[PDB]
């Protein structure tokens, strides 16, 4: 059905609805679609879904200039761990993506891939089925008590992983970029948020390294910055994006109960205004704000108030994408798109919305979202949800 309880506003008069250039691409609006694993990507091969994907891209690229973030996709199966996202190392892989960024390219839209790596978010009984280890910054301290069980119980205890095996990460990355861009994407985001593997070497609860990648907070940034580094020489600056969550708690990070995130994060993007200055400059950074630290609870809960991520604004000077319960508040995005480098990600109501912008446009009803349908091997939820128009039709 449409949301009940909520009051639309049209923002069609604000810099929501002024273009900007994000890297490469021409956005015509600043409503962007954040990165939205869905898991309709299929078993065996980590494939993009070859009945659905394309359709459910196609559909939320209709509104012209739509920045689209896709869905987090593993550079290696050594990143991996979940059966049904997807990857962009194999062939297999790369045809269906190739066929997906068509798809927007056609909608005069623009994709970037995420690149994802889990460390201790994966299972680690389905890495052990394909002899691959269960890895993360440390080796004393767990995601939670279910993983560390699972891990003893597949004979699959969690690794810290050496310099080496930092190293081919790193490879790994570099070889997903250029795969991505080669079958025509716009860039990518490199995923250093939300408790994955590269937000478990930065955040100081999940590393306890006293080597060069942990035991200060330029050791716990230098593998998110191997990483974004060697990308850009790979691809270049404004094909590069990342996406951090300074006060997440999601998989266990710390968030703001921590006294030392503001610094970890304020260090992070010193280093990236830095390489700005001296003539190689990300096409954007993207922020979780702490209006959402757990996704997967209600809007409104899993709401850090103690915190902003306005520190990001005195020190990084490009592009912000931010993220977290703004579809239902349009009061909020009227004043953060008055700052001209603020774009404004939509999660969940992009998934159930493939007409989001329109709707945002003119303040129209915002379809609902079914929670049970986010990760599920099913059209339903995923490219059967109506647009205005056709929502109309049935009667909402
Ligand atoms: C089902 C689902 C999957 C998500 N997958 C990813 C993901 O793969 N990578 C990522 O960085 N964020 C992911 N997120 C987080 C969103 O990008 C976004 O930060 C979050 O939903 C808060 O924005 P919202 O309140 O507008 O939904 C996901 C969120 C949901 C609900």
């Amino acid at each position: 059905p449409f949301v009940k309880d909520f009051k639309p506003q049209a923002l069609g008069d604000t810099n929501l609805f002024k273009p900007i250039k994000i890297g490469n691409n021409e956005l015509l609006h600043r409503a962007v679609i954040p990165p939205l694993t869905r898991m309709r990507a299929q078993h065996p091969g980590n494939i993009p879904n070859r009945d659905w994907a394309v359709e459910y891209y196609a559909q939320r690229a209709q509104r012209p200039g739509t920045l689209i973030i896709t869905e987090g996709t593993f550079p290696s199966p050594q990143s991996g761990g979940y059966d049904n996202a997807p990857g962009i190392w194999s062939e297999e892989q790369i045809k269906e993506w190739t066929k997906i960024f068509k798809a927007i390219h056609e909608n005069k839209s623009f994709a970037w891939v995420q690149l994802w790596v889990l460390g201790w978010a994966a299972f680690p009984d389905t890495l052990a089925r394909d002899g691959l280890r269960y890895d993360s910054a440390s080796d004393n301290v767990y995601m939670n008590a279910e993983q560390e069980e699972k891990a003893k119980k597949a004979n699959n205890p969690q690794h810290s992983i050496t310099k080496d095996e930092i190293k081919q990460y790193v490879k790994e990355y570099v070889q997903a970029a250029k795969n991505s861009i080669a079958a025509g994407a716009d860039g990518v985001e490199i995923h250093s948020a939300n408790g994955y593997l590269l937000n478990q070497f930065l955040d100081p609860h999940s590393n306890n390294r006293t080597d060069e990648y942990g035991g200060s907070i330029e050791n716990r940034a230098r593998f998110t910055l191997e990483v974004v580094d060697a990308v850009v020489d790979a691809i270049g600056p404004e094909k590069v994006g990342l996406r951090l969550s300074p006060y997440g708690v999601f998989n266990s990070m710390s968030g703001g109960a921590e006294t030392g995130i503001v610094a970890q994060y304020a260090y992070v993007l010193g280093e990236l205004e830095r390489r700005a200055k001296a003539g190689k400059r990300l096409a954007f950074v993207h922020l979780v704000e702490p209006r959402v630290t757990n996704p997967f609870l209600t809007e409104g809960e899993g709401e850090y108030n103690g915190g902003s991520n306005k520190f990001a604004y005195s020190i990084w000077k490009g592009p912000i994408i931010r993220a977290g319960n703004f579809a239902l508040h349009p009061e909020v995005v009227r004043e953060e798109v008055k700052d001209p480098r603020t774009l404004i990600g939509y999660g969940r109501f992009f998934i159930s919305n493939p007409d989001l912008v329109d709707r945002l446009e003119k303040g129209l009803p915002l379809n609902k979202y079914d929670r049970d349908t986010f990760y599920k091997m099913s059209a339903e939820g995923y490219i059967d949800y109506p647009t205005y128009e056709e929502a109309l039709k049935l009667g909402w």
